[PDB]
């Protein structure tokens, strides 16, 4: 299909939910065509942030980023936020025409909040539209409870790029099972 | 599980899109069941009233209609509305679930996957904008869902 009909899937991992204090610690990007066919995997980058920020994280955040092995990789990182944005923006410019492709993901409103503040040039390459798999998830649970039960459970967190894969798989499941 | 499957619909008008500088001009809220039937209509406030009182009016309304932390925020391009709400109405957002139901996601899937249905798919107040967003979602349920 047309490059203007491609989707830009992102997944971010952050120190918390507070847009004033918290920072982006991991990011991944993936391109699919309009029908969710896999076109190209983008960078998977672990971004350096201070130790003070990593220790002030919520008890849920501290354990979940520890078992996935992220906090260790954040502490050994040489990638700055600015360097990561340059990598992500370069990749999407090579894959999509400017300001025409949507952001896609799971509860991707949360990621957009952090991308709007900390990666505004990357966000200018994207159109205003959002494709949020979690809106489809909520409608599946209500309107198609039988199909919702058969969907696979999500795997344990590894890296942001694997989380995007699970989000794509989830929306493909919805298309395959609850769309006309 | 019928109560946890209800939806908290909102629509807001702001002075712009910057969270640090812009403010909430208008807000409306209403509750639908899981099948989109309107169970109760809330107030359509011009912010005339204050933001903290508007939050008390809306928090009182959703506390007598849905259980805390189980029902999502629902709307059309509600990602921008959720940003202004998390900041300026954090006690209201504490009553809702972390996920949201955004009709603009369904519109976009309709546009791509159902171009024919998309071509024949279907405001002065913010409450009227919610009513039209529900009719838009009901159209997608009927025309593109199995």
């Amino acid at each position: 299909g047309a490059m203007a009909q491609r989707m830009v899937w992102v997944d971010l991992e952050m120190t918390g939910l507070d847009i004033e204090k918290d920072q982006i610690i991991e990011m991944a990007c993936l391109i699919t065509d309009s029908d969710l066919n896999i076109l190209a995997e983008g960078p998977n980058l672990i971004i350096k942030q201070p130790d003070e920020l990593l220790d002030s994280m919520s008890d849920w955040c501290k354990e979940h980023h520890g078992k996935s092995g992220l906090t260790k990789a954040v502490k050994e990182s040489t990638i700055t936020l600015q360097q990561a944005e340059y990598e992500f923006l370069s990749f999407v410019r090579q894959q999509t025409p400017p300001g025409l492709c949507p952001l896609a993901g799971n509860s991707v409103h949360e990621d957009k909040k952090f991308l709007d503040k900390y990666m505004p040039q990357f966000m200018k390459h994207l159109h205003y539209r959002i494709i949020d798999v979690s809106t489809v998830k909520e409608l599946c649970r209500r309107w198609y409870p039988e199909e919702y039960e058969f969907a696979p459970k999500k795997a344990a967190s590894h890296r942001a790029l694997d989380d995007i894969s699970e989000s794509i798989k989830e929306l493909q499941f919805y298309r395959n099972n609850i769309f006309k």
